[PDB]
DNA sequence: GCGTCCCGACGACG
DNA sequence: CGTCGTCGGGGACGC
């Protein structure tokens, strides 16, 4: 079994994500729990949180098909430590807000050092931002993404990921999200069969599957090694649709939400229905 | 320096 | 009432 579906919008509401998640015939979806371009939102009425429950009921979408992703502000890494702490709230609340609506996944960003701190330094902090939130949470998973690499953004090398789960004290909660169009603008290869073998028997050498939370299926407009985060619809992009149809047909990649975030969410129920049927 | 990439609340419009 | 435009304000790309 496989959950396909894509980033639906929350607004108005986060019942609606659901809505619109159904009437795209998605088994998986992901939201906003909140605009992750400002730093405060008003807290979660029960009125919400009911509708959204309700929502989720209704169509069958069980925690384990839904991927929440965090606020684009935040950084776990962050070195400075007034801006951390701020991130780190930022965070915790996001991951509180999960637990409220039920929700047992929190898909976030690694975090960048902005040419301030070294690697180490800045993935360490990574590591103690998540213990510090899974401390003060409880039943939501943390879900680091990989990246693109742009800027002096961390997470693009399954080392990262790695280091960052090294650090983290309740592996419990703790997974990763692999992201297509980051992995492949990282520079790990995608545009055959063969390439992703070899790309993905990389990943279960440095991380493992038993981390493997979720998928980003995007194809990109950016070009393999660039670095670049630039989405595309499958098979418009640099990367091509045999690496989809090939995870389609991966058991290593069920039981997890396998979320689109192409270009043009006008047809996201062609490529939801496309993926599906690559089975 | 500015438009656009990785959006939802809400006020102004019609 | 439906829809659009602006605000918010981290980190970046590419011109
Ligand atoms: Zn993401
Ligand atoms: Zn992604
Ligand atoms: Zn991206």
């Amino acid at each position: 079994m496989k959950y396909i579906g894509a980033h639906v919008s929350a607004a108005g509401g986060l019942a609606n994500a659901a809505i619109r998640a159904a009437e795209i015939d998605a088994t998986a979806f992901a939201l906003f729990t909140k605009n992750q371009r400002q730093w405060r939102a008003a807290p979660l009425t029960t009125q919400t949180i009911d509708e959204f429950k309700a929502a989720c009921e209704k169509y069958h979408y069980t925690s384990a098909q839904i991927l929440p992703h965090d606020s684009y502000l935040i950084n776990l890494g962050h070195p400075v430590t007034e801006a951390l702490e701020k991130s780190r709230d930022a965070f915790i609340d996001e991951m509180q807000r999960c637990e409220q609506l039920g929700l047992s996944l929190l898909n976030f960003h690694p975090g960048s050092h902005l040419m301030q701190i070294s690697e180490e330094d800045c993935l360490a902090r990574i590591a103690e931002s998540i213990n510090i939130a899974l401390d003060k949470t409880q039943g939501v998973t943390a879900v680091i993404e990989n990246t693109a690499g742009q800027g002096s953004n961390l997470g693009f090398k399954f080392e990262h990921l790695a280091a960052i789960i090294d650090g983290v004290e309740d592996k419990s909660r703790v997974g990763v999200c692999i992201d297509t169009c980051h992995a492949f603008a990282a520079g790990y290869d995608l545009r055959t069969p063969a390439e992703c073998e070899k790309t993905f028997a990389d990943f279960a050498r440095t991380v493992g599957f038993k981390y493997l939370r979720g998928m980003h299926l995007n194809d990109a407009k950016s070009t393999f090694g660039s670095r670049v985060d630039r989405h595309h619809s499958l098979g418009e992009g640099n990367i091509g649709h045999d690496a989809f149809r090939w995870i389609m047909q991966d058991d290593r990649f069920d039981g997890i939400p396998l979320i689109l975030q192409t270009i043009n969410p006008d047809i996201w129920a062609e490529e939801i229905a496309w993926l599906k049927a690559q089975q």
